[PDB]
């Protein structure tokens, strides 16, 4: 707890252990979850445990994830931040398609508002999808961001963020609109964004890693598992605790369909990583 367990996202304080809602839909993040009852329970328990940052999207399931959040939690407390993301849509074959035309982005914001039961969205991330590969890639985002900026000026969107972006795209974006967070691939074994994380921190912009555990080689995984065992913890817990201490602007949004996993994830706050452990951990990427 050298770093605070809270950070200011836009204009609201959030607990840096938050909840990502992507698991509350069927396989491929498509259709209903296996059990809507359990989904509702997880969301309510998350709030009970102090979660006040939920990450979602209307193209999760399409629509159904937001509607579950609404059934479970509406009316929302003033302390809750719901972050959503636009820029993609789902094919009938559960595919993930670009959706960056002004009509599509407007529809997306419109859908989020209806399905969450809101009049204004706290934070909308623009999910950028340049190139044929999956990660960040260069290319102007001015056109989409201009559209989002209009909806902000119209009062539909309070704050704008970015997802899946290069450091250059962030710089470009910040000329058009204020950016309150960047949501990118990042974990203990994938640390390309390290310099940007620090730069963003200095400017007071949040960084939201996704995939806390994953794309790990057997040796990477074995090392994390060794550390976890030495601490009486779970690998997920170590990965989360490591992200917490990495930088004070980092917000965590682990997703789960399981109440037990949720409790375990929130318990990662209790984990103190010694400088010895950190040396082992800071060396996993290399
Ligand atoms: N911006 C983007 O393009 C984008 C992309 C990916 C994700 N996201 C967001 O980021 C959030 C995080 O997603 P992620 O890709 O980073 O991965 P993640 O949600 O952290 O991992 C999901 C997997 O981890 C399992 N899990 C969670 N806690 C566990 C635990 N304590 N023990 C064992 N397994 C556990 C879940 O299974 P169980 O359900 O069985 O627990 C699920 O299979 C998502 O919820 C979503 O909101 C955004
Ligand atoms: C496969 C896949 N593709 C695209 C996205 C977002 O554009 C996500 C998550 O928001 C994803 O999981
Ligand atoms: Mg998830």
């Amino acid at each position: 707890h050298m770093s605070s367990n809270t950070f200011t996202l836009g204009t609201k304080s959030v607990n840096r252990l938050g909840y990502g809602a992507m698991q509350l839909a069927g396989p491929g993040v498509f259709g209903p979850p296996r059990d809507r009852h359990v989904a509702i329970t997880v969301l309510r328990e998350a709030l009970a445990l102090g979660v006040n940052h939920i990450d979602t999207s209307d193209f999760y399931g399409p629509h159904v994830t937001n509607q579950i959040i609404r059934e479970a939690l509406y009316p929302y407390s003033d302390d809750l931040t719901i972050v959503t993301k636009i820029g993609a849509r789902r094919g009938e074959d559960a595919s993930w398609l670009p959706a960056f035309s002004p009509a599509e982005l407007q529809k997306a914001v419109h859908d989020n508002l209806r399905n969450l039961g809101l009049d204004v969205l706290d934070v909308v991330n623009l999910r950028v999808m340049m190139g044929d590969g999956h990660g960040p890639a260069e290319g102007s985002i001015e056109a989409s961001l201009t559209v989002l900026a209009e909806m902000q000026q119209q009062g539909l969107v309070k704050h704008i963020g970015l997802s899946n972006v290069t450091p250059t795209q962030v710089a470009e974006a910040r000329k058009i609109a204020e950016i309150v967070c960047v949501q990118n691939e990042y974990n203990i074994a994938h640390r390309a964004d390290d310099a940007m994380i620090d730069a963003l921190a200095h400017d007071g912009i949040a960084y939201v890693p996704f995939f806390p555990l994953g794309g790990f080689t057997p040796l990477q995984s074995s090392t994390l598992s060794d550390v976890a065992a030495s601490l009486g913890a779970t690998p997920m817990q170590v990965a989360l605790a490591w992200l917490l201490q990495r930088s004070p602007n980092i917000l965590l949004i682990p997703g789960t369909s399981s109440v037990a996993h949720l409790r375990e994830n929130m318990a990662a706050e209790k984990l103190h990583l010694s400088e010895e452990v950190l040396s082992t951990l800071d060396g996993i990427s290399r």
